[PDB]
């Protein structure tokens, strides 16, 4: 009955990113562009953009994954968001702090908001029940910037279907089972920091990296991964056919074929479905994991339907 689900991400937080030097500040930092609102003419609505982008160690390795918000009002900027996994919030604002020391800008968490996602319920079918866009204090509405199979980020102090008209309370397992089925990579698990390399993460299939831009943290190694060849290696939605042990799949564990050629391995996932970094070559035939006797369990990777 319900157009939308509305799931509240307790595993993101926000951080506010302030001051007249919040922008160089995090353009030296990020893999993309930052999401600045259009300049407000005639009068002054609030608006809000959104940008996806990660922040990658010296080594061109994904640090930790971001969901950026402009913030506009008054016809000014009025600072930034940072959207990143809860369990690395210390870790962001410290590594801001070592490259803070010197300009005008100010880091804190913001828990006032809390971080939302809006998916719609009706699956393929559009609206309408359609969404508007929300920005200011208080709450924020708007697209996720990776894709529009991710719906839309709900940025508020209240409840989500509260807002959201047709709105109802969705199980947090329906919305990490969606991102697998969609293979959306998302947090330390599906991205481990320091492991992880951003371009086989599908980066740049979710709007997360810019090669028109000025200098920023790994960006030498990016620009060349991209123009030296097609990425041999992707993260790829993968579902289990066969059940699975009662820990579960081991967060590195080998994927092999029918002959035992390791052709990718593992990621992240949730119950029979998950992520795993794979030769985009080899993905077609017959794919398993070992468990215990030698040649279970059976997995199917699938191309998600939103990449180019």
């Amino acid at each position: 009955g319900a157009a939308w689900a509305c799931f509240r991400l307790d595993g993101r937080t926000l951080l506010r990113v302030r001051g007249p030097d919040a922008a160089p500040f995090l353009l030296g930092l990020l893999t993309n562009e930052l999401p600045l609102p259009s300049p407000a003419a005639a009068g002054a609505p609030p608006a809000a953009r959104a940008g996806y982008a990660h922040f990658l160690n010296v080594q061109g390795r994904t640090l930790y994954d971001v969901i950026l918000y402009g913030l506009q009002e008054h016809s000014e900027v009025s600072g930034f968001l940072l959207e990143c996994d809860s369990s690395v919030q210390g870790a962001l604002q410290k590594h801001l702090a070592l490259y803070r020391i010197r300009r005008k800008v100010t880091v804190e968490p913001h828990p006032e908001l809390r971080v939302w996602a809006v998916l719609p319920s009706s699956p393929e079918a559009c609206g309408a029940a359609s969404l508007q866009e929300r920005a200011g204090a208080a709450a924020i509405l708007i697209r996720d910037p990776r894709t529009a199979r991710m719906g839309w980020r709900l940025l508020t102090q209240d409840e989500g279907p509260a807002l959201v008209p047709g709105g109802r309370l969705g199980d947090l397992w329906d919305y990490h089972q969606h991102r697998y089925l969609q293979g959306v990579p998302e947090g330390v698990r599906d991205l481990p920091p320091g492991v992880a390399l951003p371009l086989e993460s599908n980066l740049a299939f979710m709007n997360g990296v810019s090669f028109t831009k000025g200098c920023y943290i790994g960006q030498e190694l990016t620009a060349r991964t991209h123009h030296m060849g097609v990425i041999r290696k992707r993260l790829f939605p993968v579902r289990f056919l066969d059940p699975l042990p009662t820990s579960g799949i081991t967060p590195g564990a080998t994927v092999l074929t029918a002959s035992g050629q390791t052709v990718g391995k593992f990621r992240a996932g949730q119950g029979n479905v998950g992520l795993a970094l794979l030769w985009s070559e080899k993905i077609k035939g017959p794919l398993h994991i070992r468990a215990s006797e030698g040649a279970q369990v059976a997995l199917a990777a699938s191309v998600p339907d939103w990449w180019p």
